[PDB]
């Protein structure tokens, strides 16, 4: 029974998980928020935002492979990626691996994610940020999307991997009807924007905030789950789409999208395609 | 924060849930388990037995739903249909809207649990015990099982709901190879069983001997899970089947197979049986 | 880890007691306060107020006889009794065992705690309240105090039993220097008080600001504490006296009062006396 | 709650206290114990020993000033003190101030209990270990005691400051009537032990078991408690004599020793002997 040193992590406020801690490696308090990295017991290393857990070693791939792919395969040739957040560097990883990619920049408001995860989470980034690709800027997204619109930069695949919406002050102008406007106008005509959207079960109300800011500003939309232990629920993902649809994929035609762009992944497949696709999200049903 | 009046929810012994209880109903140390019914806030009623919550108002149709449905879709004319457990009388709730049955046996160890589920919590039974096709025989399911071998009773889905293999000392001669060998001489050659079986990602060990008894005695095995919040987990189910294939139903198939026999749903439908069919289980990739 | 239903006794705001409840015999919310009776394991019975246990069935008797006999064995003829709160009858129970007691006055706030007390906590009050000697009076005692100063009433002895200085905003009017001067002209030239304090290590300034309130009004102050385990602490005590001193009191003499009085104690004797004069009270050392 | 990391700290079982943890300075999984150091916002920094906090920075002085002083002080010229266990070198520190004492030795099982509280517990040991008086030796006691016997060595004071009596194995040997006999034998005829025996409240068996134990092998024998704010329970002491009798000691005489021998206290004085030597130990009531 989980001790004697244990993360109670919120889950609802009127449910937490505790969760036996083995170590603490690192505590960083960085101008935006509480940086934690620390073992446990069931989910290996972990980083933690304000007692937040973002990524487990021994389900990330859970979470950044179901963030990443089904948008990655659904468009034809992504060759500009754009993410938001992605601090552990972990949603750049999957991202690189379309041998479509030539250029994928990665905007994180907070060094200290970043530099913590480079020296403390190698199996996330596994040196992605290292990557001829890559570029890694550290600037608020708000700030960065407002400049790219400026300087009309536009992106194939753009990838929202921010702390949640229900909980995080740092990123909440990025989960609004504006904010999607304001991503459509960096996207080319084909392009395509996935997020992760927190949970829809424990935070519908936040959860409907974002989808409806998405479907007033894309005229194809797909919603799908994904349960990660460590969060002690199944994250929710929103897809925008301004051409492809992703519903419309077979296994067969993911599975030889993987192959030729050379995409290895643990999850991720033509058949977890389909299910993700078919899978309504979970809601309180009484 | 939950309290000042909690649950402690074990969940993989390094991993335990703290729930807000908002009141307790009842509480029965029966000679087989610790019997609790009480309101949760997140999850509303409760049924709990030896600390773990088997079932909650907000969320047991998304359980009941994904135990019973595939099963009973599966088998083209499902006449007479056995559950093993099943206290609350969901489980038998979701067989008896499938217009072919005939008759429906439910089999449970435990009078305590049926009497305080009947009393406390009528959304799960919903009469169910009470309808016309319906037997509810209070007896060890073991016992019940070897009484219809002698007898010679065959059943077309046999739906065993116990309590998790993991933890439950009353259940334990139900999991195993020889059980399953007596199962398959209760069903007629075009059987189909139906387990839940722990889960996957915090109970490998327990899982995989589950599927190995089942492996071991049927041709055709589906593996599915579907996350339940109140449970802090995704349930694993496994379908032993003599003949009919899940995998090879579409959508159509399921969908006029419902729509044929007057069955409504929450939740199960012919995509989320597609999904089930094509989701990969969890498991610590790390 | 204590459960599966646990109560979460705050304690200090960085600690808290994990404790097992086996059954909640009545929640109420009063015009005051939310009231528990509930069954523990460890400490039988115990009624909650707002959170905090205010007396158990396995340890009430250590609190009550250590609140109310060393102010009575003090004096040497209390035939005049004032208690301020003290709802579960348990103070005025340990206050009649004097056999010079003549009247008993108890004031409590909130009639729902007496009431409550009276069905659910027969082993606390143990008839009290229907004492011929006895007067139980609904009312604020800070209006009570105000009224009995305007009548020119008097007592020898004055117990104050509230709910905790640091958490209880019903109570907070009446642990002030100003109401310790209220109380003194109330009380009999050679008259004591005694009041619990909360506790001294955990919250030092709230027994701080209580105990400066007796010092600005009483000339012989008398601090002890005795370890409640159902509290998790030593609660403190401060006895305020106009004449006599509970230092120069011998065990024989203690004795020799409690037997003349026809005083029965599970724990209080003049030795224990002596060991409440002479320990000192606990502190943080660094 | 107290978080995000906790220490969760049994106490009965049926309470556990959390505790809010700031830092974790060293985690190590000896043969003998899990050991953690780690900052508490309540009691500063602690020894964590199998889950169970041993010493804490703000109350260890009361733990070690009880454990210690009262014995000494009964002793009218301890010269030879032996000390079993007491690995973060507090009881040794309190020995050592006795101005009578030529020769202390120590005796820990676990090299690393003494090594980590060496580098991270220095307000405990205060250089102690070093002392030209001071033997540290890592050794199984039961086995020191065992060779003390052949060597026929004696000692004047004999210090159990082990591991608790109802959770520790390592520690179970020297528990018995047959261990308290062979600590008869390596005492001079005028010596005194004493003990911790763990907590008569919460394990009046194991508490009554060390109790018969040493009632067995010595004539006079004194039992008294103190509160331990980080333990959440008054820890409770066993003294046996073979001559001098600590209830006959006045505070005068005590204080007047201490101040021969040149002994600085933050808590124990004559007043806390008369004190520890008149109050009755904590019981269930009820
Ligand atoms: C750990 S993956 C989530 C990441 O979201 C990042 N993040 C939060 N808010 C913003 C924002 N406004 N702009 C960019 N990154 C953000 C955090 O710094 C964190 O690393
Ligand atoms: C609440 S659904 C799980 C049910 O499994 C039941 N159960 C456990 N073991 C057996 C068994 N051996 N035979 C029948 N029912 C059982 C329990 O009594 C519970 O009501
Ligand atoms: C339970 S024993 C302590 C009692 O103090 C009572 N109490 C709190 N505030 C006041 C007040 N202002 N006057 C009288 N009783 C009070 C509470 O109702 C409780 O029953
Ligand atoms: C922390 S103070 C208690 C000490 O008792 C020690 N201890 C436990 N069992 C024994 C034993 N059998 N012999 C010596 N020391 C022991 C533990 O290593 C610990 O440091
Ligand atoms: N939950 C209560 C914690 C109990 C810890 N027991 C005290 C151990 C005494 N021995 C070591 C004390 C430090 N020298």
């Amino acid at each position: 029974v989980p001790g004697p040193i244990t993360l109670i992590e919120p889950l609802s406020g009127n449910t937490s998980l505790l969760i036996k801690i083995n170590a603490i490696h690192s505590v960083k308090k960085s101008p935006y928020q509480e940086i934690i990295i620390a073992d446990t017991e069931d989910y290996g290393r972990v980083l933690i935002l304000d007692d937040y857990i973002q990524s487990s070693y021994v389900d990330e791939q859970y979470y950044h492979e179901s963030l990443v792919h089904p948008a990655m395969a659904t468009h034809p040739n992504p060759r500009d990626v754009l993410i938001l957040g992605g601090g552990e560097g972990a949603t750049l990883r999957e991202a690189l691996k379309h041998g479509t990619v030539k250029r994928a920049v990665m905007v994180d408001i907070d060094r200290d994610v970043v530099e913590l995860s480079r020296a403390y989470l190698p199996q996330m980034h596994q040196g992605a940020f290292d990557d001829p690709r890559a570029k890694v800027v550290i600037q608020d997204g708000f700030v960065y999307v407002e400049e790219a619109i400026k300087a009309g930069d536009k992106y194939d695949v753009i990838i929202m991997d921010l702390t949640d919406p229900y909980s995080s002050d740092i990123a909440k102008q990025l989960y609004t009807r504006e904010f999607f406007a304001k991503i459509r106008r960096i996207l080319n005509d084909d392009g395509v924007v996935v997020t992760q959207a927190g949970n829809s079960f424990y935070f519908p109300a936040e959860y409907d905030m974002v989808l409806e800011g998405v479907k007033a500003n894309f005229p194809i939309v797909a919603e799908y789950e994904v349960w990660i232990p460590s969060f002690g629920y199944a994250v929710n993902f929103i897809l925008g789409s301004l051409r492809y649809d992703p519903h419309a994929l077979t296994p067969s035609e993911v599975d030889e999208r993987l192959r030729a762009r050379g995409v290895k992944t643990a999850f991720y497949t033509g058949r977890v395609h389909l299910a993700l696709m078919n899978m309504p999200i979970h809601r309180k049903l009484r």
